[PDB]
């Protein structure tokens, strides 16, 4: 088995760890980032690019990138949630071998059509080699983990994107559950409830688990699969948006690579926002020439966002009714994700569970993988 990797395959973005020396090792690639977008797109030459660089590559072409394969993983083509989900994304999904496969050009007038599963070992890949360049040796092996709410196809069609990438999947986990053996919570005496929040990039996901001798039990999932930071960055967009119209009395929203550039740098200030209280957002040639200067406070971000960070309470109370548990019953509370970085998510989960602390100290966007290292650790010996 080698040394056996943790990887979270991320709808919006992935993550790759290690046990080395005593202690889980989080993996930065190639770009030197601790966290990869889900992201593959294509280059004129016709070259595959895949992580960082791939979001990153400015395009007037958004039906030539892929993402959020996840959403599509393990499903048939006639799933009603596929059908519902192809509406809001920009590239072609088709109908072939009963599945949604994604069709693309990649340059020279080349179609290609991709399984959700053959873009989710793209991922994959580039997660073995960022993982195999910090180790300089080949990884054969991996744990991976999946949403608590995956089924039979689900988990299969990730094993076999872990196949088509060389990687022998010997375990598939659940998300919250590795969470949760980040905070080793598994190592505890008697039966526990464990709410675990995982606000991420596209999606909400709460899950209710109780723990027992080392045994997790996923009692109720819930959430909301379009709810995330991507909407708070939006949020942000309009704004600043609707402020360069009012300032210049231009939309520029008729320039595509004008709102790449801004998503890129309000998604930045974001981040940034989560440790101090004010942002740059500057953008030289963003719209005709003319250059961009403004700056966001925390307030303002919290302010724009408030009505849906309110809105993720909502879920959790649902899942207490659905497990007939009531707040006080909660023994464990883990925030997973990266927007559970911000504090004011971190604020209005505690004040929910009437002042009661989180789990702390594994950044949340990791803590899935650290789970997943944790395991490999045992596995690898
Ligand atoms: N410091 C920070 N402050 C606020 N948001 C941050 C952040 N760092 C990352 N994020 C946000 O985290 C989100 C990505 O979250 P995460 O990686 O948990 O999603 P994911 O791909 O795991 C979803 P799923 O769990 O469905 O697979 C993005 O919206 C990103 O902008
Ligand atoms: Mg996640």
């Amino acid at each position: 088995v080698g040394t056996v990797v943790g990887i979270d395959l991320g709808t919006t973005y992935s993550c790759v760890g290690v046990f080395k020396n005593g202690r889980v090792e989080i993996i930065a690639n190639d770009q030197g980032n601790r966290i990869t977008p889900s992201y593959v797109a294509f280059t004129p030459e016709g070259e595959r690019l895949i992580g960082d660089a791939a979001k990153n590559q400015l395009t007037s072409n958004p039906e030539n990138t892929v993402f959020d394969a996840k959403r599509l993983i393990g499903r048939t083509w006639n799933d009603p949630s596929v059908q519902q989900d192809i509406k809001f994304l920009p590239f072609k999904v088709v109908e072939k071998k009963t599945k949604p496969y994604i069709q693309v050009d990649i340059g020279g007038g080349q179609t290609k059509t991709f399984a959700p599963e053959e873009i989710s070992a793209m991922v994959l890949t580039k997660m073995k080699e960022t993982a195999e360049a910090y180790l300089g040796k080949k990884v054969t092996h991996a744990v991976v983990t999946v949403p608590a709410y995956f089924n039979d196809a689900q988990r299969q069609a990730t094993k076999d994107a872990g196949t088509i990438a060389g990687l022998n999947v010997m375990r598939i986990i659940n998300e919250p559950t590795a969470a949760a053996i980040a905070y080793g919570l598994d190592k505890r005496e008697g039966e526990k409830n464990i709410l675990v929040f995982d606000l991420g990039g596209g999606t909400f996901d709460v899950s209710l688990l109780t723990i027992d001798n080392g045994v997790f039990e996923v009692v109720a999932t819930n959430g909301d699969t379009h709810l995330g930071g991507e909407d708070f960055d939006q949020r942000v967009m309009e704004h600043f948006i609707k402020l360069y119209k009012k300032k210049t009395g231009k939309d520029v929203r008729k320039d595509n690579r004008a709102v790449q550039k801004l998503r890129r740098e309000v998604e930045k200030a974001k981040r940034a926002l989560s440790s101090q209280h004010q942002a740059r957002i500057e953008i030289e040639s963003f719209y005709e020439g003319e250059d961009f200067s403004e700056t966001l406070t925390r307030a303002k971000f919290e302010e724009l966002n408030m009505d849906l960070f309110r809105s993720t309470m909502k879920p959790v109370q649902k899942v207490l009714e659905d497990s007939d548990l009531k707040k006080s019953d909660i023994d464990e509370i883990v925030l997973v994700g990266g927007s559970t970085r911000i504090p004011k998510i971190q604020q209005l989960v505690k004040e929910f569970f009437n002042g009661k602390e989180p789990s702390r100290g594994i950044n949340p966007d990791e803590a899935v993988a650290y789970g997943a290292a944790v395991q490999a650790g045992v596995l690898s010996g």
